[PDB]
RNA sequence: AUUUCUACUAUUGUAGAUUGGAGCAACACCUGAAGAAGGCU
RNA sequence: AGCCUUCUUCAGGUGUUGCUUUAGAAAG
């Protein structure tokens, strides 16, 4: 059962020292330069405006860069600081050499470096990013004035561009304008020559050297902060503990960007569209036939997207695309562009049935544009005369139904419900009410009085009823107008009930999808060409005498002097504080290496040290033909020399990995062998005053922090701090990665300085890998393409549990099995092989006691109930002051009712299931404030006491589904909102504060720390039973009836309607997004692949990421029950599931029969 | 009181859970608009 | 001319669901 993949593991850790009375002091060795690196971060951590702020920004870069074009080539003028020529060495690609002076004037590099000037590869790499930046100048230009153009023209106002595309796009202007002003602000690039009196025609340069470009590069740093928060968070750093990795180069995608052009099809789809006129294309598209090329699974996703809805290519992936297929097919620029603009372009043919009427045909629109235009217009027009072509739309809406559409009974249904949609409108019509009002009352009541039902409505006879009482006589405009929203919502729900369509539509599900994630990975990938610096700060970790921790980080372009060297100089083997950074090699590095290294004439290659003199390096078999060569042995020997007896193998001292490829026959062996052996933590010392000079040189000293270790009694509770402290004793099995990012939260107005939310947190979010030492592991790489494949993950899982139920054969198992519903979150089970209800679960409480000694008072858990079939609902592992782990009720011990009241008593209950339906309760009202707002207003309408208000509510708001009808409303929690509501909408009804009142709130928090809760159950019986243990799960994946969503009346359809349709999002949309099944589901197979021991990492269900690897694997045959294996996991069918007297409920009984179900066919197969 | 979430306590905190960043798609409603159709005055 | 409804489209927001990508040293 131990664990054979690679895993990453971001441990967040805060950098931010919390003053608190009520807070142990920690980092107090370096306390005054934690001090002083906080006010160093806190001095530089800071949709109309944003784009006021953006085109400001764009009049500056313009302007910067068209003084910049003029500059960068007069190389007599230009200087550059001897860390940022060698920068520029590695970034334009050539050889240092040898300057010996701190600052080398440009006037200087005369030399020749590979038939070229030095000073010529520096001026032809800032001209390169000149182009780079024009073309991103010309992008941004025309995202911005179209954005502008919609602005300050409100009739303009549907033509706004994707702000995802626009904030991207000017991410990858701003880097690569700071790749150019960065060292103009920092004085990196500086103009010394300009003392000599030349302003008579060289003033314009004169301007640009003394100009303060410190402030274009703050502005541009707020527009980038403004764009990278998301949630709150801002992006401060991106710290390497390798020294090695500072200084990075961004990835080349070339082989992953290759390969998503070639699934799309895309080179041979822009063959044959070019050379087309704007409108050729379009007759393309229109010609197309749109049935058979959807269905074509060999198409393009692109044609096979165009022809169900109009999707154009996104704005920022179309030109970075363009521009890179342009290139090596010798196509023109903008005819390509011109093809990628034109595909997808949005025609309407009501407009077009508008402009003219001959050559009109519904086969020249998409699937849906189509056949809305269809059934909108031939609703409209068995009631009335519409201007369409009648018999076009008729034929079209039988070819896909097959059958005579405008008779069947719900088409028919729809246009009824429409018409009386029309009338009732008519009649409402207060500002201009007809002359004759009783024939749209007749009207009304023809329609209704005619009408066929195509199903069974239960309600749709008193929506009828108060509809016609309130035109006919009057009596209530509540009732009558929640009708109209009732009608309006079958009406809504009823588009296309007639399995035609709607399989066309979940088709364009995974279309538009892979679309999506194509055109997204494309542009995350062509992005990654311009991020030219992703490392800014190396950083060590140093350690006191009171095992605290700090991180001594330095800016890579601080000043001229080596900002590598300066903290690793610095380092002793006999000072007091001790510093930690990772050794670390692996396959990626090592690919890197092998295929850059150069054998031209006059090139130096960088990575002459890693490379020997052996047979096996031969550059055009290793560049043209790399997966064949990689086989031949010639090349093995030579990566094995090459990471045995070069250069490099004894300046960095290789041998001190332990590698041993006596066993490596192969390159995949050899990568195997680096990524598994290659780590170790570099432990050095480095003394007060050097930490002194560092942070006083610029330096932050970022203290690590988390709850457990700055605490008083430093003892480990939690799996980050755990697994903390688990690093520094230099394992290989879980090791740090060198790069992590430090971020940080501005603190939220209205918050005390005595909560995180109140303070300026910085966070530190480090990456651990486990890499399994005990001999072949997967890595990361080789999980995801396992992924992508369902039938490579489909064997995985059988060879998984192949393995699995060998081991598990002859011992003495237990089987776990969970129920889950709502009435009880998750109820659990365990049996004996044999099918014996185990189970002798102590299930303790919890009550404060206060000692004499205030700092002594502690928890005590005393014993109160024996239970067997566990309610996992109000259950949490707790750990005893002893150091025993028990279960203990939550629900047991009432809470307080004000946080922080020491001397009041406890009177509140704490249920979780309770946590949930208030949740609801609130999201519900959010959604009636936002769609029926003055119906919410009208609730607090003359100061309600709150059982006339609860009753109020409850004509507006639907119940949770579980319990009585409004057992737990939040009502005083409601009253605050509809309140605010109302002072929100007095003083000058603003709509952001609107937004921040109406707007739902987020529900995936609450109940995940609720599931959290169960998983920490789970696993503490699956270590009580030495994990010898099997877990059955339902298979809730189909939903066999309909339900009523919880926002509005909405009906939900089945698994049958349709076929995408899940039984747990189903209930989580009745529960108005509370449902907490798939959480369970997630959590706990999360949970299973990382049961962690001692030092040991115990993977017990497969390496899975989404949830279509864990369904959407084989079911076992050949038994009772279908079930679906996933390691000690079994889905089994949910059919017929809801010491056999330790059943007491109703579902104790449906987890022992999830148990048994699992425990039957596990006798049977094995 | 929190790396953070959840539940707490007021114990210089407690217990469980914790893989973070960027997005993509579908849906729901809101907001800002456009097009077409029918219709009202 | 004003105005209402209806469908569709566009942009954003907030949710719910899924789904990918990225996360160690890239010179012909």
């Amino acid at each position: 059962f131990t664990n054979q993949y690679q895993l990453s593991k971001t441990l967040r850790f805060g950098a931010t020292l919390k003053e608190d009375e009520k807070k142990c002091k920690s980092h107090e060795e370096l306390k005054g330069f934690v001090d002083i690196s906080y006010e160093n971060m806190k001095s530089s951590a800071t949709e109309n405006e944003l784009v006021k702020k953006c085109e400001r920004c764009y009049s500056e870069i313009v302007k910067f860069h068209n003084a910049w074009e003029k500059i960068y080539y007069r190389t007599d003028q230009i200087a550059v600081y001897k860390d940022f020529y060698r920068q520029l060495s590695r970034k334009a690609r050539f050889d240092a050499g040898k300057q010996n002076s701190q600052l080398i004037t440009l006037a200087s590099l005369c030399g020749m470096y590979q038939g070229a000037k030095l000073s010529r590869y520096i001026t032809n790499y800032w001209k390169d990013n000149i182009t780079r930046q024009k073309s991103f100048l010309k992008d941004f230009s025309q995202q911005l004035h179209q954005y502008t153009r919609a602005l300050e023209k409100s009739d303009k106002a549907h033509t706004k561009p994707n702000l995802i595309n626009f904030n991207k796009t000017f991410m990858v202007l701003a880097n690569l304008v700071n790749e150019i002003v960065i060292p103009l602000s920092n004085g990196a690039i500086s103009f010394p020559n300009i003392s000599k009196l030349e302003d008579g025609e060289e003033s314009h340069l004169i301007e640009f050297a003394l100009n303060d470009y410190s402030q274009l590069s703050e502005l541009i740093g707020e527009l980038k902060d403004a764009i990278a928060t998301n949630g709150g968070y801002t992006p401060f750093a991106k710290v390497t503990l390798n020294h090695y990795t500072a200084e990075q180069k961004p990835h080349v995608f070339k082989n992953d960007i290759d390969a998503k052009i070639r699934e799309l099809k895309l080179i041979g789809l822009v063959e044959t569209l070019k050379g087309k006129s704007s409108e050729q294309i379009e007759e393309y598209f229109s010609n197309l036939d749109k049935f058979s090329t959807y269905n074509d699974r060999n198409q393009s996703v692109i044609v096979r997207t165009q022809c169900f809805k109009y999707k154009p290519i996104p704005f920022l992936v179309k030109h970075q695309l363009a521009k890179y297929i342009s290139e090596p097919n010798g196509w023109d620029e903008d005819a390509v562009a011109k093809v990628l603009d034109a595909v997808g372009a949005i025609r309407s043919p009501a407009h077009d049935y508008a402009n003219n009427q001959e050559g009109f045909d519904l086969n020249h629109y998409p699937i849906k544009v189509a056949f809305d235009y269809a059934w909108e217009q031939l609703a409209n027009s068995l009631y009335t005369t519409v201007t369409f072509p009648q018999e076009m739309c008729e034929k079209y809406l039988n070819s896909i139904y097959g059958c005579e559409v405008s008779k069947e009974p719900v088409f028919k249904f729809y246009a009824d419900l429409l018409y009386i949609r029309k009338n009732l409108a008519v009649l409402e019509h207060k500002n201009n009410l007809p002359s004759n009002q009783e024939e749209f009352i007749c009207k009304i009541n023809n329609t209704f009085e005619n009408i066929v039902l195509p199903y069974k409505i239960s309600q749709f006879e008193t929506y009828k009823k108060d509809i016609l009482a309130w035109i006919n006589d009057g009596h209530d405009h509540k009732k009558y107008t929640d009708a109209k929203q009732q009608l309006g919502f079958i009406r809504g729900g009823l588009k296309g009930r007639i399995n035609p369509y709607t399989k066309l539509t979940n088709e364009f599900k995974q279309i538009s999808s892979t679309y999506g994630k194509t055109f997204a990975e494309l542009r995350d990938k062509f992005k990654e060409k311009n991020e030219i610096t992703k490392i800014t700060h190396f950083g060590i970790i140093i350690e006191d005498k009171n095992r605290d921790r700090y991180l001594l980080a330095s800016e890579l372009k601080h000043e001229q002097i080596n900002h590598v060297s300066t903290i690793l100089n610095k380092l002793d083997k006999s000072s007091e504080f001790i510093t930690y950074q990772v050794k670390s090699l692996t396959s990626k590095t090592l690919i890197k290496l092998i295929k850059n290294h150069t054998t031209k004439k006059g090139a130096i290659s960088p990575y002459a040290d890693f490379h020997t003199s052996k047979t096996g390096f031969n550059k055009n078999e290793i560049e043209k033909n790399w997966d064949n060569y990689k086989r031949e042995q010639v090349l093995v020997e030579y990566v094995k020399d090459c990471l045995t007896d070069s250069t490099m193998a004894k300046n960095q001292n290789w041998a001190e990995f332990g590698w041993n490829f006596e066993k490596c026959n192969s390159y995949e062996d050899i990568e195997h062998e680096i990524d598994q052996k290659s780590y170790l933590l570099q432990s050095d010392t480095i003394s007060k005053q050097s930490i002194a000079s560092l942070v006083e040189g610029g330096c932050l000293l970022l203290p690590i922090i988390n709850q457990d270790i700055t605490s008083k009694e430093r003892k480990d509770k939690n799996q980050f701090s755990k697994d903390w402290n688990h690093i520094f004793e230099g394992s290989k099995e879980f090791r740090l990665h060198p790069e992590f990012a430090v971020s940080y939260r501005t603190p939220i107005e209205g918050y005390p300085v005595q909560k995180r939310y109140g303070r300026l947190q910085f966070v530190c979010a480090f990456n651990a890998h486990i890499v399994p030492q005990n001999g072949e592991f997967i890595n990361l790489k080789k999980q995801i393409e396992n992924f992508n494949d369902e039938d490579v993950q489909k064997r995985n899982v059988t060879e998984f549990n192949k393995k699995v139920n060998h081991a598990l054969s002859d011992k003495e198992y237990v089987v776990i099995g969970i129920d889950r519903g709502l009435k009880q979150l998750a109820t659990l089970c365990v049996l004996d092989k044999r099918g014996k209800i185990l189970g002798d679960f102590e299930i303790y409480k919890k009550e404060f006691v206060r000692a004499e000694k205030r700092s002594e008072s502690h928890w005590e858990h005393t014993q109160a109930e024996t239970r067997h079939i566990l309610d996992l609902s109000n259950l949490r592992v707790e750990t005893t002051i002893e150091g025993k782990k028990v279960l203990v009720d939550q629900s047991l011990t009432l809470v307080k009712k004000n946080r922080d009241t020491p001397d009041e008593e406890a009177t509140e209950e704490n249920k979780q299931k309770i946590k949930l339906k208030q949740l609801s309760y609130i999201r519900k009202l959010q959604h009636k404030m936002q769609t029926n707002e003055q119906d919410v207003l009208d609730l607090i309408n003359n100061e309600p006491s709150d059982e006339e208000f609860k009753k109020r509510i409850e004509g507006l708001i639907s119940s949770f589904g579980e319990g009585q009808k409004y057992a737990d409303l939040p009502i005083n929690t409601m009253r605050e909102m509809i309140s605010d509501l109302q002072g929100v909408i007095a003083r000058g009804n603003n709509q952001t504060e609107k937004n921040k009142i109406i707007e739902l709130d987020a529900a995936d928090n609450l109940k995940q720390g609720i599931v959290a809760n169960m998983i920490g159950i789970v696993n503490y019986i699956f270590a009580k039973y030495s994990y010898k243990a099997y877990i059955s799960l339902e298979d809730l994946s189909r939903a066999y009836g309909g339900a009523k969503s919880g926002y509005d009346g909405r009906y939900l359809p089945s698994t049958s309607q349709d076929e995408d349709v899940d039984f747990k999002e189903q209930q989580n949309q009745m529960l108005a997004g509370l449902g907490t099944y798939q959480f369970f589901e997630m959590q706990l197979l999360k949970k299973l692949q990382k049961i962690q021991s001692d030092n040991t990492v115990l993977r017990f269900v497969p390496a899975f990421r989404s949830a279509d690897n864990y369904r959407n694997i084989l079911r076992l045959e050949e038994t009772k029950y279908k079930s679906k294996p996933f390691g000690v996991v079994h889905f089994i069918d949910p059919k017929f599931t809801s010491n056999i007297h330790y059943i007491h409920n109703g579902d104790d009984n449906g987890a022992y029969h999830i148990a048994l179900k699992s425990v039957e066919n596990l006798i049977q197969m094995k």
